[PDB]
């Protein structure tokens, strides 16, 4: 028996785990993700080619699809960051923080990309260019607190298959978009990432930019077990793709700080938090090298942190080296 | 609608090529049936989590249905046999034209590993103009020995391509005169020409190797990887990208430049990739785009296949990156 | 609110308390069966020899049963003649009964360009089916169902899904007529018109005039008079697909009048009262039009026989009233 | 899928039944039609600033132009009247001219359930081509060079209804392809279609009865007589020329668009609508007449020439001809 995402969501709304309002939000998010998938797939055809330009259109489809729930503002990127869409329910009960695509690099989107989203229960209203100023950004950062009011997080990966991964806070559920019917079909319940995994995913091209602690860590992954097999290295360049592969097969994915990016590249609130919340629901761990990501409260407008994420035993191992 | 633009489907594009007499009507039908098989393989890849919730290494079973899809789609052209997978290799389909004018060597999927097909995978094919017949559905030893003497990458390889199944479905084709890029239009069910005469950059600061094997490599290879990491005077080292999907990793290289490597190591003494099925069609595509395909010493396309599942190290990509690697291994 | 899907619109009706969560799911499940029936109707030539409208009626009823499995059990009222077999779902809670016409006919001719499903949702006072062809309901379950579903008093919602050049889901939960268009790219029904109102007049008449020599003298005159060009010199336009859903949908949108009257051969009309006439009359009235049997309001008639039939005159209020004057 | 349109085209080209050039053209047409099918299905959604049959006529002509731009230049014949603007493509080579009706009407009422694109491909004896409106003299050239009676090589339609069906004849019988909504490909579903020889179905706008000639009035009134069989003819009339025609093709019967007090010479246009459909019907074993003569015998002289049309099952059409004589 095939359960669609919509049926599953109406069942959760029927058992009262989620409200009607929240149900609407999730269902609209998944309708935006189907439209973005189609943009991503036809991009070569549509351009007759920038991942940055796609970033923008995707924010507009998001806005349209969540317009019946609330207003959407845009946190513009003056760096190489994706522009972030922030939706605020007309009601005040929910704020949705949406990364349309997971990078702005063509190179890193060659084979995969994905949207990332986090839904919060705010205690203040922040939304008044579609761009948000510094003041609205400050408000967002103070009201969205991953370690205390993050209710639901998910991603949609656009790659050889289109995969919607959700967690309202009870386990992780995987939904696969069926291309024949255009519906997201439940294909995995209570996904669990393995405890251990001999796969590491880092951009080893930056090794000479890393602290001595990390280098040793990396150098030892290449030592063959008594079994004679060293770790396997996989690194797509796509945050969702690489996260997704880790979540399923285990291992460790890392975006360390380096000599050029002194506090790392990933943003605490927009990228690291929704993914750390997912990996914890699946049984894994998200850390910055020393601390649990979701224990870091967001305090500043463009706060970045290093991220080590994946199988619990792989992440604990990195932290011993960095300690 | 707006101003206007030209949408060339693959069919029209093949009919143009026939009209110019670059290719035959027969070849036209083969290349077109190959692309229909890829369109159906693309749908099977996309729905695999759903169809595994019934039926109607999961990457292994997909390998096998793909090969049936390929036989069924080329049935008006020839008969298809299968070269059974050796170890964890993908079974290879071999079709021979009823006319005896062509042989297609089709690798349904680029691996049998789930890890490596997590985000992308793809079909690889080679079309040869044989001197004999090798069947005119497992191919046995005799048929496998015939295929190897008749299919010569250095001389009768007329056309080579791949179809990548990733966030887009891309069909990359060369018929001997430049590399052409078709994008599958999911709305309309056709491939549309979206790039002509692709050229791979002459250089590119991107390397793609599985560095987890670094301690299993030779010291000359290790020195080359180590230097790539040195920040030049601008302070930028090379970037590392390794999907683990040969088609995915190759496609990225072809578009943005750089180097892809699958070396031999203490465990795979002759590399992993197979010469005839994987390296040869890919080297032919790269040379038509302006790059190089080497085994670390020699031009892959100058190596005569003499043993079915023969393997070779592969260094493919940007002309100067490849040259630089062969300088460290000499 | 720019793009409102059917799931979101339903959840907003539930939030405003117009509907129940139970009904929300019954509705959303009906629409999924309609999505899959659409795809069957579209691919029907392929699925035979990449073709009978009769066979599609059967698979359509099984898709409906599968789609409504979590809400209740489904049985089938076997078709008397050339009538479509009707699926009947009884929610496990006893609160709702869904009466579903899978397709609007059993003829290929009449389904050459369009067909559609029709449903009515009733709030029952008793339990009919029980347990689980299986599907076929016996005489006794059938009578229960005809006794429990009373168009004039417990008919809560009704709709249809038309399968034509576009796929259109039309629904009324008691407060206006809402139109959802299937977005084939994204597999979802999207709100494309709210509170539809059928025009009060429209110079369009839809009847099978091959039957003219079989009709009664009062109706022949009415037909004959539509053909008189007026002072404007423009007589009425005749349109008649032969798809009940197609013809009704055109009528709802552009106005005019659709009729399937009694004749010498079919002494009481062809359309069934409960399965076809009632859901459509409730929709037309929610759009501000009229549904009559020529002398009386269809939803005032109580279904008393299993396959009871009635003549139907439906469409723009002024158009129905005019045929009603000629038949008095 | 089983035999697809693209496979079937490439075999015909390979049997030398059609050029490569013409195979490109036919292929581009079916692409345009799969995009138009899409526009038609999603019109209600598109029209929410993100409905008029006339707007869609326009967009469909631009789709057609982009899909055929590789084969030749596209120009538009407008009728500021109630006719669909017609796109006319002329190969760059000068070997072919396609005349394409994007949709079969500009009325919303008549497009309520179905609509369709209609095309004829001609092998011209001169070049006519130079915001693609053709001027008068380009229109006059098209009309003298497209001669349904002698150089009309291939005709077809694509119906947009509950099914999307591409009907094509290249001069050897009529082939029916169904669009597969799962896979996006047109699949061959019917080879050598033959319209039945008779059919007790008549398709006319009978609202106009009091405006038809006395000869036509009695033919209408006779179809309503039950034979000794007790069954009169069945009336069906969608209002969509493609849909009414397609049902007649498959199930037999007759379709008519007669002349009347208002439309002295009928409403359908000879070259854009009547000719291509007459060619198809003939290939399927039926008849296409103006009530007195074979449609494809009439040579077009005027830009927007209209003709009464009676088409369908040979016996039914002969039967009407008998009452009009």
């Amino acid at each position: 028996e095939i359960i669609t995402l919509t049926s599953w969501l109406l069942q959760q709304e029927q058992k009262g785990i989620i409200d009607a309002e929240l149900t609407i939000v999730l269902s609209s998010i998944s309708m935006a993700c189907k439209q973005i998938a189609s943009l991503v797939q036809r991009a070569n055809i549509s351009n007759l080619e920038d991942q940055k330009k796609l970033d923008v259109i995707s924010n507009e489809v998001f806005s349209n699809c969540l317009r019946s729930s609330g207003r959407t503002g845009i946190i513009a990127s003056e760096e190489e960051d994706v522009p972030v869409a922030v939706e605020e329910s007309y009601s005040g009960n929910y704020i949705v923080v949406f990364d349309p695509l997971d990078g702005s690099s063509n190179l890193d989107a060659a084979v995969s990309t994905g949207s990332i989203f986090g839904i919060y229960s705010p205690n203040d209203e922040c939304l008044p260019d579609n761009t948000l100023g510094t003041e609205e950004q400050r408000c967002i950062v103070n009201v969205c607190q991953p370690g205390s009011n993050l209710l639901a997080a998910g991603y949609c990966m656009y790659s050889s298959s289109v995969i919607f991964v959700l967690t309202i806070g009870k386990g992780v559920f995987v939904f696969t978009l069926d291309p024949l019917y255009g519906e997201f079909v439940l294909t995995q319940e209570n996904l669990q990432i393995p405890k251990s995994g001999k796969i590491y995913s880092f951009n080893e091209g930056n090794y000479k930019l890393w602290d001595e602690n990390l280098k040793k860590y990396i150098d030892d992954l290449k030592e063959p077990g008594p079994s004679g097999k060293p770790y396997s290295a996989r690194y797509i360049g796509s945050l969702v793709g690489d996260f997704h592969r880790t979540l399923l097969y285990g291992g460790i994915y890392g975006y360390p700080r380096d000599k050029k990016s002194k506090n790392g590249k990933l943003r605490l609130l927009y990228e690291c938090a929704p993914m750390s919340f997912i990996v914890e629901q699946a049984g894994g761990k998200g850390s910055d090298g020393h601390q649990r990501v979701l224990d870091i409260q967001p305090t500043e407008i463009h706060q970045r942190v290093p991220l080590y994420i994946g199988s619990t035993e792989e992440v604990e191992k990195v932290e011993k080296y960095l300690a």
